[PDB]
């Protein structure tokens, strides 16, 4: 039987470090220096409050702004809201999550579980379009108890013309052995519609990119559109049914991936070896 | 428990105008002089009949087309179907609605509940991009039985680069209280794609944004991407396990963000107040 | 009782051929002298396997990609993984299916049932730019088990600003009875996002396009954002609930269908006649 995610409700503590890079990106970290662009991933249990405590190193304002997860006004990220931070200054942000269940009126509370991300709100200009730009976002995902847990996650995010801030045709490259359990977050920011797609491989669309069952109506589809600052997530088996392989997985708008916007999933037997790679 | 729609079957008369407004814009309204943009809610139940005496005051040929409900060809208001009306002209549209059911053939029918849209089909073009433009549309919602009720209905409509027509920086602004059930119509119209998102806040993908229960496995989203004419809707409780605040709701497509296509959703204490507002 | 696909689980073999068209396109077909665009319907029930001798008649290398089904890497139609087939030469490439079920760690594997489609991946560029732009895609259909069968099933593709490649203001035209169950596979190909749009008929967006009955609460719609690559399909009565009539589908995002990226869905009585057409 399959890892799940048990019941949360655990208070957690992270620090998080918001950094200009030498190249010019910007990028947040768990350590200083060890920004990256996409950030860090960040994976609670429903139920979990995350406090966490950021600096800004960086020269000029910059925030944390997280989507779907409940947060009081004072840690929306925004100048608006007086939510943002000086530079060098020091901020924590308090994210909580919930669970789903009965409203007294009958009705059924969402729970918080989803595929999420995290970015800056006040780089550039007031809805932080220049630190998304520069790097200044990464992936959170919140689990439901029993939700299935992978062997390994790995975030893409179409960025305007790039996949997480990288120079067209340089990936990012992927690796796994065929029947890994391998979960993919997808994110969208800036200015351009993508349609995300995979070689050799499906998902569910709907919350978690699975079926439970039989009756699940969802469609099972291999290529999704996307806008800016939209999140999903999803796993596959590695191969399954395929076999071992060097899978694409790109931008499906012709000059996208025409341009560059490609990645290699690249699914290997035991020995390592992908046919015709 | 909550209120809820009861079932439907109820023949309905409405009068409707077109006009044209002294800034230039076009606008429907119930009374003449009180043309709006967006146009006025038309909320029925499953299984209604609304006739709409529809007259334009125009001096420009105008239609009334309605997206999802059931409507013979006589009323599905274009030049091609001699379904426009000439201007000082008085026409009556028949909208239908239907429950879900059974079909012999042991099918499954579905039923006209959604959220849904009317805009003009003629002014300018053939298909109405002109009335549209200008601001001639506005939202449906038919209700099944059984469906929950809110305590106040908003229409945000992204119209090319507007909310409602306004100018950008000048929202709307909407205001509830917490633990208000407000219920949000979102149109797309025109010409560019968008993604809609509200801090602070989450509703289920599926045809009423909200889940029944802990089967439902629609993805809870905060951000979506919609093209022209789409239309969905949702219903959140202000606040809830937010608190008060001036929550944002935009399109997060960066440059129309930062172009002003930006509202609040005022969520107020009781004494009125709201934290860092 | 409607009908509905039975157990799939049959080898197929089936012959294709890519050809030059004397007015510069490029079609598939399954008889030379009779490519099509798109390229025929490839119709199987989930577990047929699909062995498909593919010709390349042309002067130029082209190859043949599938969206969703299953195929070793040695299928996939990529120069990159040498799949794709030199001027005049043959190739074969296997397509499999599978039925969805229980994994051994309890998990639910999907099965490969619902709308896809195929095309080139290597002419004029390494992407199929070229290749999909002269017309090389065809719809893909695999059904389950019990899934419901139509009397006609019609392909609309949105190719960049073209409706299956032909020129504005053509169409296509469809005809059907008032009473019919006609099936739509809707694909978009090429740069530009879409939004299809249909008058007077609704579907579900889910797997199928249509509902198995109540528990369902997929959004019932009949405007869908679509962008390169997408494929989605449903099922309609012909005329339910609104009757005979020339029913317009169009792309509704504005200029496209002002440009003419419209067509007629004519719903006729048994004599023929369309009121109003
Ligand atoms: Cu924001
Ligand atoms: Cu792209
Ligand atoms: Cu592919
Ligand atoms: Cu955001
Ligand atoms: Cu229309
Ligand atoms: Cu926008
Ligand atoms: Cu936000
Ligand atoms: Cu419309
Ligand atoms: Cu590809
Ligand atoms: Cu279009
Ligand atoms: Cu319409
Ligand atoms: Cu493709």
């Amino acid at each position: 039987t399959a890892r799940t995610a048990p019941a949360g409700g655990e208070v957690r503590h992270l620090k998080m470090y918001a950094e200009k890079l030498a190249d010019g990106q910007m990028g947040y970290g768990f350590e200083k220096g060890k920004a990256s662009v996409p950030g860090p991933l960040i994976e609670v249990n429903e139920g979990d409050t995350l406090h966490i405590e950021f600096t800004n190193t960086m020269d000029v304002r910059a925030s944390l702004h997280v989507h779907g997860l409940d947060y009081e006004i004072s840690s929306d990220g925004t100048a608006m809201n007086k939510s943002d931070v000086e530079p060098g200054g020091t901020r924590t942000y308090t994210w909580r999550t919930h669970k789903p269940g009965r409203r007294d009126d009958g009705t059924w509370r969402p729970g918080s579980a989803g595929y999420w991300h995290y970015h800056d709100h006040v780089v550039g200009t007031e809805h932080g379009t220049g630190g998304i730009r520069n790097g200044l976002y990464g992936p959170v995902i919140v689990r439901r108890k029993g939700d299935v847990l992978p062997d390994a996650t790995h975030t893409i995010v179409f960025n305007d013309m790039t996949i997480n801030n990288r120079k067209p045709h340089t990936g990012p490259d992927f690796e796994a052995t065929v029947g890994d359990r391998v979960e993919i977050v997808m994110i969208t920011h800036g200015e351009y519609y993508h349609t995300f797609h995979m070689h050799g491989h499906r998902w569910a669309d709907n919350r978690t990119g699975i079926l439970t069952g039989p009756d699940d109506p969802s469609r099972v589809i291999d290529n999704k559109i996307t806008g800016p600052a939209d999140s999903f997530g999803f796993q596959i088996i590695a191969g399954e049914g395929v076999g071992a392989g060097a899978w694409m997985y790109h931008c499906h708008v012709q000059s996208h991936s025409d341009m560059g916007l490609v990645g290699l999933f690249l699914v290997k037997k035991p020995d390592g070896t992908i046919p015709g790679y």
